[PDB]
């Protein structure tokens, strides 16, 4: 009805030209020169299923050109292979050039390792819509998919076959205790690779190619062996004898049995219920569900399929806790009082069932959609895109809401974020054709 | 005296033979094959005060050959150019071999960062005890130092000028919240650096000896401004354009400014993104003064510091190697309740009689050694009767380590090391 065509017209308006030519969307149409990578991700699939192809080509083909292609050892200039989190038009110099931001003069200067996979998944996505992979065997491009890949499989000093990083490096890009091993990284990795493997051609790029053949089943295991959480396993966990001769190294990660919130869980958690950890590393267990992480778990099959009505589970019966009134929790459940001040360092953006720490975005319900259609329960995401209809147009669009049941118009939302924006309309394409899985699948 | 030869004999049966010479100290004498490169440390710097040099080259070769020369796309495969954290004498084949540990079954996979910046600290040391860089001038060994450079230097992810890591990844090597940007890795990374410019020669070695003469001063400035704590800055804080976010209402500042001398500061535990670590930790706060990383003023007011806090920084057996213990909430959260470092013990606040050899050289080189004699005393009056424990634990480190090994290499080590450093102030020369 109304709110789908304005929705379009809205996602009209966030394009951004460079050169004349459309290059990506803005943020939050009211910088009106900014792009970010992991926000054009849901433009951009809209586009490719519209059959608006050259943006997300000249999306590509820029960011590309602006992916550092040596090593760095200056501070405060990008690592080798990274893609920037945004970029601008300048046309402030006589013609128009491309400025990226890969974190330099940030809050944070941290480069976010989020859209450098998001870039090669868009690239896949591309060829796929095109049925033409022409662009991703030009020299350049198996150039830039093959530094993306070094430097997430290159092990420094950290050797589990995950990815090891900084907090704040995702779409959370300010610190929420996610440094370590995500899962929100590691499911990025994981689809990432089996896209670089598609797309890579083997002769001369050896050593890669291994690597990303190597690291695939070892990560796919190590994921679903140390990152799965159900009341069986948990209680698993707690009756292991771990004294007994040879079964300590079973517990990889050292993990204290203490360390788990085993009364809270046992409570949440549905009987036929699971997920994906938070975070794994040495004497670490993030129990937190974070959704981006689960639901592109289910969509790259890299939770099994068991683990994935577990997870659809889970999301159906704690629908209150996980979507409540705006699709959906980023993670859940927040940080609060001490836990809060530890580990944010009291960001005050941050608060308690706000923005990153538990609050409700809208974006995440095109996954949600995904997910659902993946895992054979459609209906999901039809409940999810009614309660959003309810709201999204009356509100201008927010970029998130906060409160335990997403009832708040976030603290400092903008209006009119385009990834809440195509993340509605994305939803709503994939129900109406499961078959575009495949863009992103 | 009759105590230092006694701690003389117990160091001399702790040296490891392999091929019938002298490669390194055992951490512990009584595994009896094993070798640590951070507890070699003090061993290596005793051995080249007397005289004793080779046991350091051989030492400095073995592990050269451990190194990984190339990039490691594989998992549970160490990094380029990491130095193992120890290695063994393996008799049980034919003829002896070296095994590197890398932590590569250890409960935590992740190879600890501070070996490979000892081994260019002792590297220096050696060629400075024998008054020659031909060894360090050897290209195997010109290769060696660029490697270790060359994966620290290089930003993956974070763009400071700091080391980023993970948890663990140093003499504390399990996890304290000591991941990002912990003082002790930056410390020893400065050293590194001041180190490795000397010994480089820049022909051959162009983009890294530049990256290296770059980082310095940047890295010295960030750390002096950035870290540094006292009662002035916690004031700017709480009244806080900046580099870094910090929130006042994350870090205990009334606690602080009550702690605090006036005249007292010290480098913080961690520094990042909404993120101080207020803790004091010690080997990174003597190494900055060693090192010349803090100023003449700050160096001082560490010292200040540790006078004044006596009590809480030294106790009954110098010296914590944190200050304060990480308790309630804060201990389970960051520690995942890790049993081995509960409030007072171990990493969690225990004290380590190796940190001994730090004060004593931090107290010379900001001419105040009679606080590293306080100490000495204090030290000699428990560590001969106690037979060189690895640690002592409780708030005044009263109680000998629950696990603590006696006849703990590094206790010895640091113990005689002290000693020589207050008998020849020169001696600095080794270590900066
Ligand atoms: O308002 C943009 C500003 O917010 C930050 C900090 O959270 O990033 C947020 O906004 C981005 C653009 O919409 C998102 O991609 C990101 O996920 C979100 O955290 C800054 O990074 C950015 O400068
Ligand atoms: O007993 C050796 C065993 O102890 C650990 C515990 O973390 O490390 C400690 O002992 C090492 C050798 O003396 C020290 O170098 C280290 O600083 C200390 O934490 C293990 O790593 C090691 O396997």
């Amino acid at each position: 009805d109304i709110i789908e065509e304005s929705a379009w017209e809205a996602l009209e308006k966030s394009i951004l030209y460079y050169k004349g030519r459309p290059v990506g969307t803005v943020a939050a149409f009211d910088n009106y020169d900014q792009c970010f990578v992991r926000d054009f991700v849901s433009s951009a699939l809209i586009f490719l299923i519209k059959g608006k192809t050259d943006i997300v080509r000249n999306f590509l083909e820029e960011t590309l050109k602006l992916q550092p292609k040596d090593r760095q050892l200056d501070a405060y200039k990008p690592g080798r292979g990274l893609i920037p989190a945004s970029f601008k038009v300048v046309s402030d110099n006589g013609e128009e050039y491309l400025e990226a931001d890969f974190g330099e003069h940030a809050i944070a200067r941290v480069t976010p390792v989020d859209s450098c996979l998001w870039w090669i998944l868009l690239l896949r996505a591309y060829v796929v819509a095109s049925k033409d992979f022409s662009l991703a065997y030009q020299p350049e491009f198996q150039t830039g998919i093959r530094l993306i890949m070094e430097i997430c499989l290159a092990n420094r000093f950290d050797m589990y076959p995950t990815l090891l990083v900084p907090d704040g490096a995702c779409m959370i890009d300010r610190r929420l205790g996610i440094y370590g091993h995500p899962l929100e990284l590691q499911v990025l990795f994981y689809a990432a690779l089996r896209a670089a493997r598609e797309m890579l051609i083997c002769q001369g790029n050896q050593d890669v190619v291994e690597a990303i053949d190597n690291r695939l089943p070892l990560l796919c295991a190590h994921i679903r062996q140390h990152y799965w959480i159900d009341i069986n396993r948990l209680n698993a966990i707690y009756r292991f004898k771990s004294e007994e001769y040879g079964k300590a190294a079973v517990n990889l990660f050292n993990i204290y049995v203490d360390s788990i919130p085993y009364y809270e869980l046992d409570k949440w958690l549905p009987k036929k219920g699971g997920y994906l950890a938070g975070n794994v590393g040495p004497s670490q267990l993030d129990t937190r569900f974070f959704a981006l992480g689960n639901l592109m778990a289910i969509i790259s099959d890299l939770a099994t399929e068991e683990q994935s009505q577990a997870i659809m589970t889970l999301i159906e019966d704690r629908w209150e806790d996980l979507v409540g009134d705006m699709p959906m929790k980023i993670c859940y459940p927040a940080l609060e009082n001490e836990e809060y001040r530890i580990v944010t360092g009291c960001d005050p953006k941050n608060i308690p069932w706000s923005y990153h720490n538990a609050g409700s975005w809208p974006v995440l319900m095109w996954m949600l959609a995904a997910a659902s259609v993946k895992a054979g329960k459609p209906y999901i995401a039809g409940k999810a895109i009614e309660i959003a209809q309810a709201r999204l147009l009356e509100d201008e669009w927010p970029e998130y809401y906060d409160g335990k049941k997403g009832r708040l118009i976030g603290k400092q939302a903008r209006k009119y974020q385009t990834w809440t924006i195509a993340g509605f309309l994305l939803a709503a394409e994939l129900m109406k054709n499961p078959s575009l899985l495949s863009l992103i699948s």
